[PDB]
């Protein structure tokens, strides 16, 4: 047999990599994980989990390599989160938050010989503990993806020592969620791409990628895209940038986690 759909897949590869190939890839990544059901202030919002069928939750990233090596990265449509990967006979999966995600990662990579669930969860503070540096440290670019890559490869045979295993987590997150989430870290790997010229992110990055949850949140409670409560970001130099409304993220800001219903009065 073979049970119905089978989730989507989109195919990037880091070989000859352009600004143009990249935001090809990062389009396609927006387009998979949301509907069209959701936008606010001109934002979409990615699918709540609530009553999602399991058909629907997740999307599949296959990364390949000028090495000519593959990995298959697992999304979750509801975060954008990377629960897992795939590479040849061995998948390997973050520990999962809570019962109802340990169900539904049973239906990812249905076929592999090797499951693996990993004892560490797949949020950055512990991928940094693990690899032994912050992602302020980190290079990110076309670079770094391709090595990130082949890490992942290698993993199952003993090639690839833990601290490197997390490393490489972090530049994939990085490069395709945290892009997919921020028009704005899109734009920062653009640059490193067209000058293949790798670094770590700067404040900016950093500060945007810490606040997802709470920018999401505070959009979707806002008063007509007024906060009741400025967030505060930080610039490049690190200097400190304060946020009142949505308009001056709508440049920044490409989808939003599903926090709250949205009241009456906005998609008629
Ligand atoms: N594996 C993984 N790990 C990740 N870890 C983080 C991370 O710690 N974020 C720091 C906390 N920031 C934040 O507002 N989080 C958030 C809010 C709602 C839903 C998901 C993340 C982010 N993305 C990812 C991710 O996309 N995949």
């Amino acid at each position: 047999m073979i049970f119905p759909k089978q989730y989507p897949i989109i195919n990037f590869t880091t070989a000859g990599a352009t600004v143009q190939s990249y935001t090809n890839f990062i389009r396609a990544v927006r387009g998979r994980l949301t509907t069209g059901a959701d936008v606010r202030h001109e934002i979409p919002v990615l699918p709540n989990r609530v009553g999602l069928p399991i058909n629907q939750r997740f999307i599949l990233v296959e990364l390949s390599n000028h090495a000519e090596l593959s990995v298959t990265l697992a999304l979750d449509v509801t975060n954008a989160y990377v629960v897992g990967y795939r590479a040849g006979n061995s998948a390997y999966f973050f520990h999962p938050d809570n019962q109802e995600d340990a169900e539904a990662i049973t239906h990812l990579f249905t076929d592999v010989q090797n499951r693996y669930t990993f004892a560490f969860g797949g949020n950055y503070d512990r991928l940094e503990q693990l690899a032994g540096n912050l992602r302020e440290n980190i290079e990110l670019g076309n670079g770094p993806l391709e090595e990130a890559i082949s890490a992942l490869y290698y993993y199952s045979t003993g090639g690839t020592q833990l601290p490197t295993l997390a490393r490489s987590f972090i530049i994939c997150i990085q490069m395709i969620s945290e892009a997919a989430r921020f028009q704005y870290i899109e734009g920062e790997m653009r640059t490193r791409i067209r000058y293949n010229r790798r670094s770590a992110p700067d404040p900016s990055v950093i500060t945007l990628e810490n606040s997802w949850g709470r920018l999401s949140t505070a959009i979707q409670e806002s008063n007509q895209g007024a906060f009741a409560s400025p967030i505060q970001l930080q610039r490049r130099n690190g200097s400190k940038f304060s946020v009142y409304d949505v308009s001056i993220l709508i440049p920044i800001i490409a989808l939003m986690v599903y926090r709250c219903a949205p009241p009456p009065s906005s998609q008629f």
